[PDB]
């Protein structure tokens, strides 16, 4: 049987019995956030390959508010797999300043659903400094696009070239991280409704969005890439120059479209931009488009990417919470929209429109 992970002492007997830790209990952290995983910071006494402060996730079955949605604890894997991988690969993948890095993965326990991984430090992440005030400073900002643009544009890159070998195939059988797009994409429509939205062109834009996720191939795909997920590593004393990037999260890593990324990020920058600091959401996706785009050896796919940030604005804009209740209606009203005009006869959609002046050479 399982020891309990979402319990202090239930951890702690867990890391002492099971994997002969060597723990601080002074040192047990229960880190916020995660509605499906419960995540611990852990000071040991005696280093844990090589690291004294470590990082647990546990994954449940499903959300701890809501029982009926079920999310497979098998994604766990993925991740540590994932983040294997990207440390193999971490050379051509942080670029000639290495700049973006992943946490390094020490351990997974299948019968428990536990990942260990590297504390990588206590750090604000990018959304914790784009909703401060004032916001993050404009030239971090940019630097920050560039070089997520450029880590994300070489990992889609690699994933093409390598779609065959075994270590990266693996993430095809991602089948929680597929499901798990499906059923976000599931609420696409309900959340609509809330705003006061009956679309019924939204059955067959969520019925394509769900079938590319289902059934895609086309790239390596890092899958949770917004700024929740993004740790951002600034200088101790000198609070303006950027030293690390951390990209964290990486459970539904899976093969599939290459515009879910983008979709993700840029979708996170257009509420950013709208509803915290319009320079700051800008500079961010444009530094991203250029970077991304001179870097990636394939074609953007401007209808799909369109698409995507629709499917994020809908997805994301009533959780955030940002802004009044009017211009959040307004807003999803707006990514709405974007569905129709990714469907269109034309690129000259608003969205689409700003994609392609933003990315260009
Ligand atoms: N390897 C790590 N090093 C330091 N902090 C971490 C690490 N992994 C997770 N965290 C902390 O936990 C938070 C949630 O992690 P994340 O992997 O995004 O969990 P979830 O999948 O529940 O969102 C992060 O924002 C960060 O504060
Ligand atoms: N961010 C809240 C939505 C959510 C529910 N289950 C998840 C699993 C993975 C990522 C997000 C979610
Ligand atoms: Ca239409
Ligand atoms: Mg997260
Ligand atoms: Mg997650």
């Amino acid at each position: 049987m399982a020891f309990d992970l979402k319990t202090e002492d239930g951890l702690i007997t867990y890391l002492t019995k099971h994997l002969s830790l060597d723990v601080d209990t002074s040192g047990v952290k229960r880190l916020s956030g995660g509605f499906v995983n419960v995540t611990w910071r852990i000071k040991l006494n005696a280093p844990y390959q090589g690291h004294t402060s470590i990082i647990l996730k546990h994954a449940q079955p499903h959300m701890s508010t809501d029982e009926d949605f079920k999310i497979g604890v098998e994604r766990s894997v993925y991740e540590y797999q994932a983040i294997k991988l990207m440390m193999a690969n971490r050379e051509v993948l942080g670029g000639v300043d290495g700049i973006v890095s992943v946490p390094e993965g020490l351990n997974y326990d299948l019968e428990n659903n536990a990942l260990i991984m590297q504390d990588v430090g206590k750090m604000k992440t990018l959304l914790d400094y784009v909703t401060a005030k004032p916001p993050l400073a404009t030239d971090i900002a940019r630097l920050v696009g560039t070089e997520i643009g450029g880590f994300v544009a070489r990992l889609h890159n690699i994933g093409r070239e390598r779609r065959d070998d075994p270590e990266f195939k693996f993430f095809s059988g991602n089948i929680v991280g597929r499901t798990t797009s499906d059923q976000l994409y599931q609420t696409i429509i309900p959340n609509a409704a809330k705003y006061g939205v009956d679309d019924p062109l939204l059955p067959t834009v969520v019925k394509d969005l769900v079938d590319d996720v289902m059934h895609s191939e086309e790239t390596l795909v890092m899958a949770d890439l917004w700024s929740g997920n993004i740790l951002l590593q600034l200088e101790e004393g000198n609070p303006s120059k950027l030293q690390k990037i951390y990209i964290l999260d990486w459970e539904l890593c899976k093969y599939g479209p290459a515009s879910l990324d983008l979709g993700y990020f840029l979708g996170d920058c257009y509420l950013i931009s709208r509803f915290q600091d319009e320079q700051v959401g800008t500079t961010m996706r444009q530094a991203y488009l250029q970077s991304y785009a001179r870097t990636s050896k394939h074609s953007i796919n401007y209808a799909k990417v369109t698409a995507g940030i629709a499917a994020h604005i809908v997805m994301w804009t009533d959780f955030m919470q940002w802004g009044s209740e009017e211009e959040r209606i307004n807003f999803v009203k707006k990514g709405v929209a974007a569905f129709h005009d990714a469907r269109g006869n034309n690129d000259n959609g608003e969205i689409t429109s700003t994609l392609l002046k933003e990315s260009s050479t």
